[PDB]
């Protein structure tokens, strides 16, 4: 199960008002580490 994007955090990042696409783009580059990737997704 290659889930870089953990639903909990996904919804937490979506919780910031983002798309699911944002969890994936950001956590992909950060390899799924929520807080970090949120700050990453923040770029867009």
């Amino acid at each position: 199960g290659s889930a870089t994007f953990p639903e909990q955090t996904i919804k937490q990042l979506m919780d910031l008002g983002f798309p699911r696409d944002a969890v994936v783009k950001a956590l992909k580059q950060t390899n799924g580490n929520a807080e970090f990737a949120a700050s990453l997704l923040f770029q867009s």
